[PDB]
């Protein structure tokens, strides 16, 4: 396989340590590419003795992400493969996961900052599920920050191409965030990462509050089963509540597609009236 974005190690400059990834850590860099200003960027490694599989599995993520180019999706600026180390670039993310950004800046931001943020979040799904793709693992740990609040879907190992995906391993799922046909028949589809999608708003509206709290995974199992719904965050419109609700339908063809999701937050953002009830 040849990269595009293939780039000489010589154009990178490994800083600090910002993050630790399956298969290595992420560190703070530079990127000086031959006439272009220097920029900061994100290194995914690969520790020293990784096997060959974990090579594979490490650069088939790069594969994925080469294949995009949107706002909401994190961009590949390089990738080392023909020399030592093996490395994943991507553009820097000042404020990090948006789970644990919020949960450090708890009440900083308006409903509208938060809906915009979510806005992002849906305008980079709608992208990924429209190029065939299923993500199997959005959650706000997996969504980066920038300065402006500009949010991106990240972490692209468990992404699939589709329409339905049926997976052999059931221990790898993140159990909160999955549509339930998709924890008791390993079936994802576009409408399960919508699943995914409503309980990432309900983490957000909360400002980094973990879903279902101290409930274990086979009590949450049980629950969504039971036709529970995890309840409105506090001072949460009714409108964006009802979203969360829609993404959450038992029958994966009564949720809305990502398209539906990104018109409906656009006309919220219009519509001050709609983000009044609570």
């Amino acid at each position: 396989r040849e990269f595009a974005k293939e780039i000489d190690v010589s154009f990178v400059k490994i800083e600090e340590v910002i993050g630790a990834g399956e298969f290595g850590e992420v560190y703070k860099g530079r990127l000086k590419l031959p006439g272009k200003r220097e920029i900061y960027v994100a290194i995914k490694t690969l520790k020293a003795g990784y096997s060959e599989k974990q090579r594979r599995d490490f650069l088939s993520e790069a594969s994925i992400m080469g294949q995009f180019d949107h706002r909401n999706i994190i961009r590949l600026e390089g990738v080392v493969t023909k020399s030592r180390p093996v490395m994943i670039i991507t553009e820097f993310m000042e404020n990090c996961a948006l789970d644990s950004f919020l949960r450090q800046n708890d009440g900083q931001f308006t409903v509208i900052q938060l809906v915009g943020m979510l806005r992002g979040i849906a305008a980079g799904m709608k992208y990924l599920s429209e190029m065939n793709y299923v993500h199997r693992d959005l959650a706000a740990r997996n969504i980066l920050v920038n300065s402006n609040l500009v949010c991106k879907v990240s972490d692209f190992g468990l992404s699939r191409y589709l329409p339905t995906y049926t997976s052999s391993l059931g221990g790898k799922i993140p159990v909160r965030w999955t549509a339930p046909e998709a924890i008791a028949y390993r079936k994802f589809t576009s409408a399960s990462d919508v699943w995914s999608y409503g309980i990432v708003m309900w983490e957000v509206m909360s400002f980094g509050e973990r879903p279902y709290w101290d409930m274990s995974n086979q009590d949450v199992i049980n629950a969504i089963e039971q036709d529970y719904r995890l309840p409105p965050p506090m001072d949460c419109p009714a409108a964006l509540h009802q979203l969360m609700l829609d993404c959450w339908q038992k029958d994966r063809n009564s949720r809305p597609r990502f398209a539906e999701i990104v018109n409906t937050l656009d006309k919220m953002i219009r519509n001050p009236a709609s983000l009044k009830t609570v």
